């Protein structure tokens, strides 16, 4: 249903995704959040991911964006842009996803992490637009 990219994306994070998908259904933009998140008390990042639907039919990751506070304001922490092929962080800049090592180990801690906030309902307002 979904397919594919250059980072280890998960069979648990598809199911994620597909959940979220058909349970509204009943070009995409998800995001996540945890309404008591601030820039001193702590919370869970809020979260953005964008699909589009395929022209074969199967759905497309486009982005995944986890934003934090950095006077704070919300800025992209990490960003994994499937589209252009590259991730940032705040440390690594920009940086092509590919073969590339960093990206992958960076995304697979990010993924068991957010799965884990998502399992647990850290995020009090998940929204589908």
């Amino acid at each position: 249903l979904f397919k594919p990219t250059h980072l280890p994306i998960s069979k648990p994070f598809h199911a994620l995704l597909a959940n979220i998908l058909s349970e509204h259904q009943a070009e995409v933009v998800m995001n996540f959040r945890d309404s008591s998140y601030s820039a001193e008390d702590g919370g869970f990042h809020p979260v953005e991911i964008a699909l589009s639907q395929s022209s074969d039919g199967q759905w497309c990751i486009e982005y995944i964006t986890d934003f934090a506070y950095v006077f704070p304001e919300l800025e992209r922490c990490l960003d994994f842009d499937f589209q252009r092929g590259d991730f940032f962080t705040a440390y690594h800049g920009w940086n092509p996803i590919v073969g590339n090592r960093d990206a992958r180990e960076l995304y697979q801690l990010w993924e068991s992490n957010f799965l884990a906030y998502v399992a647990t309902e850290a995020f009090d307002d998940i929204s589908l637009t």
